[PDB]
């Protein structure tokens, strides 16, 4: 039973994380062989809490694949900066696995992440790679990642260094989720570099009727001002087009669900652009963002935000460009994952 409720989105740190590999050089951050090897933990939820979702950044040197109850979420390389991945979990244990290579002979190995977890109360908690995952010395057995793989006389992972403290020193988080393949989008009296001053509202629904969407990640920015509703509830509001805002959704309709802006132009330019990331039961998820399948209107009908209003009037809403055009530019400040 799940009483969180939107919120503005809490970044996943490394600060208490762990760099791990075999200990097969017994020196950490020393040489290590070509090889590929794997990482496991069992996290059970405390207490009578249960757990929904994670944000998980994960940092490799040289590259990782990331399974989450025996479902590949995610594939990366590097150590400079993490690699951000959103993943829907069962409610009292999730087994986190990992398949780690080293790809440079006679060079340091090591897998780094830190997984948020998120419970039906509106709690979190960070858990981390260290001392207490499991790993073998040897090339990942067939389906070393399902939870039907027993760990139990497998060897503990050896600690390579820590965030602060290691050959590779602390990685850069990433963006919670990416600008680059959205859209400022407008209503279509956005024409010559500029709009007429006042409000403009926008609908997205996504409905996959055979999924179980669990949580939403948002990422939203407006010149000049927006105000942004999921299922007709107010997430929050913004007035920077220089710093966006990011939310999450812990509380999703299973399938339906309907997110709405009130965006308002003060003057000159306008734009509305934004990212969405939504997390299904299966370990799949889904990204949407501001396009042309978005509707908008001029006037901002009563009702504009419930999910099921009758959309006959709307309009396609219009591409002002691809995340990067003048005048807005490349630079957007975006949260840490
Ligand atoms: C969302 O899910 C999919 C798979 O369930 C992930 O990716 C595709 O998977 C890889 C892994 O990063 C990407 O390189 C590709 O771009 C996708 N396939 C292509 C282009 O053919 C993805 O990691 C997941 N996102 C999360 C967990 O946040
Ligand atoms: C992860 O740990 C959990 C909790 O310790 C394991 O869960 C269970 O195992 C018991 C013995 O098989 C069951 O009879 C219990 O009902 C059940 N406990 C809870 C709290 O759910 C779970 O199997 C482990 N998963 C893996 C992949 O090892
Ligand atoms: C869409 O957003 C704008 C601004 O966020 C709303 O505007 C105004 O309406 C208020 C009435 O409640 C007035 O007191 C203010 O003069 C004015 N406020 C601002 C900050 O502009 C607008 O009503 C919103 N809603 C709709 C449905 O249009
Ligand atoms: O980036 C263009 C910028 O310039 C204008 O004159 C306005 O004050 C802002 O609302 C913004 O649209
Ligand atoms: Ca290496
Ligand atoms: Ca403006």
């Amino acid at each position: 039973k799940i009483t969180a409720t939107p919120s503005q989105f809490q970044p996943a740190l490394l600060n208490a994380s762990k760099w791990i590999w075999t200990g097969e050089n017994p020196i950490p951050g020393g040489s290590n062989i070509i090889s590929t090897r794997p990482f496991r933990k069992n996290i059970t939820a405390p207490c009578g809490k249960c757990s929904v979702c994670a944000t998980i950044v994960v940092a490799s040197d040289d590259a990782h694949t990331f399974y989450v109850n025996g479902v590949r979420i995610g594939t990366g390389a590097g150590f400079r900066q993490g690699q951000a991945l959103f993943v829907a979990l069962q409610p009292t244990w999730n087994l986190f696995a990992i398949a780690g290579q080293n790809l440079v002979a006679n060079s340091p190995a090591g897998i780094m992440a830190s997984i948020l977890v998120h419970f039906s109360d509106g709690t979190s908690e960070t858990f981390v790679t260290d001392e207490s995952w499991k790993t073998l010395r040897a090339a990942p057995p067939e389906n070393f990642q399902l939870p039907s793989t027993n760990d139990s006389n497998w060897p503990s992972a050896a600690v390579q260094g820590a965030y602060q403290n290691s050959v590779w020193g602390p990685p850069v988080l990433p963006p919670v989720l990416p600008l680059r393949g959205s859209n400022w989008i407008w209503t279509s009296d956005n024409v010559n570099g500029a709009a007429p001053v006042g409000s403009r509202a926008f609908r997205k629904t996504v409905n996959q009727c055979t999924k179980v969407a669990v949580c939403a990640t948002v990422l939203i920015a407006a010149d000049d001002r927006y105000t942004l509703y999921v299922n007709g509830a107010t997430v929050g509001s913004g007035s920077s087009y220089t710093v966006a805002d990011a939310y999450t959704i812990p509380n999703l309709h299973p399938t339906f669900n309907t997110f709405a802006i009130n965006a308002t132009n003060g003057g000159g330019p306008a734009g509305v652009i934004a990212t969405i990331l939504i997390t299904y039961s299966d370990g799949s998820n889904e990204t949407v963002v501001t396009d042309a399948s978005w509707k908008a209107i001029q006037t901002i009908p009563q009702g504009f935000q419930p999910p099921l209003i009758d959309e006959f009037g709307w309009e396609s809403a219009k591409i002002i460009g691809a995340f990067g055009v003048a005048p807005w530019g490349a630079g957007m400040v975006i949260p840490s994952a």
